[PDB]
């Protein structure tokens, strides 16, 4: 209302309605690997999601969310860099027109196909709403996708998108386990940041894995067979909406790994 990807709407005309697109903790950002310090004081993340209760799927005009039952702690993200408990309250990912390019976080200045985001919020605040007006209220743990062998537990979610073509449309998506979604390693960078769309609100600590997941090229054709537009409009093809790497300013990015 009115942000988006396209020329006349996207990532450089942010600005204009949310000056915070050039604040000091802007994401994404490029992850120097050269740069960033190993902390042998981070703690090994723990992902809690055996008790993940999914819900639904929305298309929502610019991703499509899978949406989970937060109203206690089911599914939750606790260590690494974190102080107390995130709540897991949605899972969507960002995407290329072509392999080549899809994610927001980039590595020595490699895109990778698509990024998955696993959005938390911090429960010392009550709720969602109120989490992301302070500067520790949401942990983002973010995992890039490659092309090559298919992920068995990402099909539940490609078989759905026919289903929620058009913004605004959902379906009924409960029982789907996000630890199908997970690398094998848990070694991450992390650094303060912000949401990477509109409010672009600086209320996350991005914990961004080091193990892509690999996908197959069937699977994120049919990412971007979704569409922007609603049903019945011209059909604008859901694909690069990403935004570009920000500037870093006055931050560290640390590793958890040696
Ligand atoms: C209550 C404020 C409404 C904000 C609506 N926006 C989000 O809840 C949001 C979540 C995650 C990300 S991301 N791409 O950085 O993971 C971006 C945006
Ligand atoms: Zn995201």
């Amino acid at each position: 209302h009115h942000w988006g990807y396209g020329k006349h709407n996207g990532p450089e005309h942010w600005h204009k309605d949310f000056p915070i697109a050039k604040g000091e903790r802007q994401s994404p950002v490029d992850i120097d690997t050269h740069t960033a310090k190993y902390d042998p004081s981070l703690k090994p993340l723990s992902v809690s999601y055996d008790q993940a209760t999914s819900l639904r799927i929305l298309n929502n005009g610019h991703a499509f969310n899978v949406e989970f039952d937060d109203s206690q702690d089911k599914a939750v993200l606790k260590g690494g860099p974190l102080d107390g408990t995130y709540r897991l309250i949605q899972f969507h990912f960002h995407w290329g027109s072509l392999d080549g390019q899809g994610s927001e976080h980039t590595v020595d200045k490699k895109k990778y196909a698509a990024e998955l985001h696993l959005v938390h919020w911090n429960t010392k605040y009550g709720d969602f709403g109120k989490a992301v007006q302070q500067p520790d209220g949401l942990a983002v743990l973010g995992i890039f996708l490659k092309v090559g062998s298919a992920k068995p537990g990402l099909q539940k979610v490609v078989d759905v998108l026919d289903s929620i073509k058009t913004k605004g449309k959902s379906a009924d998506f409960t029982n789907f386990d996000p630890r199908g979604l997970l690398p094998e390693s848990l070694d991450y960078w992390t650094y303060p940041g912000s949401l990477t769309t509109p409010p672009l609100l600086e209320c996350v600590t991005w914990i961004v894995l080091k193990e892509p997941i690999s996908v197959s090229s069937e699977q994120v054709l049919k990412f971007r067979k979704l569409n922007f537009n609603g049903e019945g409009e011209p059909e604008e093809l859901m694909v690069d909406n990403w935004r570009p790497a920000q500037p870093l300013k006055n931050r560290q990015i640390k590793a958890s790994f040696k």
